[PDB]
């Protein structure tokens, strides 16, 4: 029926990975949406600090473009879709919106737009493994993620991107490209507007002092530095005030607006745009292509076998998977481009076209098809793609037979 928060990956009690597949399909797959490029927007952090609070905000937003005052009104109390649904019952995974968002970017490109709600805890490795699996899967599948952080960036906080870096100096090496895309900081009861204003600006001389290298004090956390923004196309900062204390001090906060307090409020309403403003999503993109919601949903498959028990994956696993998902949306790419292409020759319903005709035009576009598909960069390597080269040709067979039935119907 209605929008709703739908629980498609979940850790296990046994320290294993298992994704609701078909969710996941119904969300992505449903045809509407399909063929649609893709901005996947995650919020990943702690146990209750404030993530699903914005996430709603979000939705409001998503809900009202037109708007000026999407926010809601400030005598009546927030009301509208909500992420927190059944109240936690908590548990590490990831949570994605029923409903997948279509938007024009500013060049009348019409994107989907994916909302992901990261949640997970960071405090006991036996529970930081699955955290920074659902972690780094977030920031794996994400366009952008944005880190939600109590009040600051600690040392702990950039721990948790130290698989990252690893992985990343790994992507880096073979793709010659940068591997991840957008990472937010969103800081989120800032308490020195005196040292750094809140907003954007201000964030981002904050960031620069925090992820400065060479606090001497800093140990590890030097090679995460000196990495991080090799590894990241883009990182940004945003400075967000206290909500107020009729907020911070209730778990469901179901007060008017105007219990909110001002500043919070100011700043939440540029906050929301800068993120999901149409100039500001940002289309997912792997390798230098641009991914498909079809294309996302083979990074899920991929990425899920990897975090398999208790023990992580190390980079080099991680890049063969993601030689996997890169090289089966090259198929579906290409496999589309030949569908799609013959759909006009063959015909959705006309006309008649002669047995050897039919044959001509087939083996070209697959031969051409198998062309493009060659033409898009392959993460794994030829020998590793050369498997994959057979599933596409072997996929075209099958869509020959399936249209010549359709055509040997002109009597
Ligand atoms: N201190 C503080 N509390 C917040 C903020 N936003 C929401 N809260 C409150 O903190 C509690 C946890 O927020 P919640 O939405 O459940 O975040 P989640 O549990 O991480 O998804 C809720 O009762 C909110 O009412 C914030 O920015 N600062
Ligand atoms: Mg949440």
């Amino acid at each position: 029926k209605k929008a709703g928060p739908v629980q498609v990956l979940i850790v296990k009690d046994d320290h294993s990975f298992e994704l609701d597949e078909t969710a996941l399909n119904r969300i992505l797959l449903s045809e509407a949406v399909r063929d649609k490029e893709v901005v996947a927007v995650s919020v990943a952090g702690a146990f209750r600090k404030g993530k699903s609070f914005l996430m709603d905000f979000m939705l409001r937003y998503m809900y009202n473009q037109e708007s000026v005052d999407w926010v809601g009104d400030y005598n009546e109390p927030l009301t509208g879709f909500s992420w927190r649904g059944g109240s936690e019952r908590e548990t590490t995974g990831i949570q994605i919106w029923s409903e997948i968002f279509l938007i024009n970017k500013p060049d009348g490109k019409k994107v989907a737009v994916l909302l992901m709600d990261t949640q997970g805890t960071f405090d006991s490795q036996s529970t930081l493994r699955d955290s920074a699996t659902v972690f780094a899967l977030s920031t794996m599948i994400s366009s952008i993620q944005v880190y939600n952080l109590s009040q600051n960036v600690q040392e702990d906080d950039l721990q948790h991107l130290q698989l990252f870096t690893e992985y990343g100096r790994l992507a880096m090496e073979e793709t010659f490209l940068k591997p991840f895309q957008s990472l937010i900081f969103l800081v989120r009861d800032w308490s020195f507007p005196y040292e750094f204003s809140y907003g954007a600006d201000g964030g981002a001389k904050f960031l620069e002092k925090r992820l400065k290298v060479s606090g001497n004090q800093h140990e590890e956390l030097q090679n995460v530095r000196k990495h991080i923004h090799s590894c990241f196309t883009n990182i940004s900062c945003f400075l967000l005030p206290h909500p107020g204390l009729k907020v911070a001090t209730n778990p469901n906060f179901d007060g008017k607006l105007k219990e909110i307090d001002d500043e919070f409020i100011k700043n939440l309403k540029i906050l929301i745009p800068w993120l999901l403003s149409p100039e500001s999503l940002d289309i997912k993109e792997i390798n230098g292509n641009k991914i498909t919601c079809r294309g996302l949903v083979e990074y899920f498959k991929a990425y899920i076998k990897i975090y398999q028990g208790e023990e992580l994956p190390h980079p080099k696993s991680m890049l063969q998977a993601t030689a996997e998902a890169n090289n089966l949306a090259a198929v579906a790419t290409a496999k589309d481009t030949y569908n799609k292409k013959m759909e006009e020759i063959c015909g959705g319903d006309k006309p008649f076209l002669a047995p050897n005709d039919l044959q001509t035009k087939h083996l070209q576009l697959k031969e051409e098809s198998v062309k493009l598909f060659r033409g898009v960069k392959k993460m794994g390597g030829e020998e590793f793609s050369r498997r994959y080269l057979q599933q596409l040709e072997s996929e075209i067979d099958e869509l020959y037979i399936q249209y010549i039935k359709h055509n040997d119907s002109k009597n």
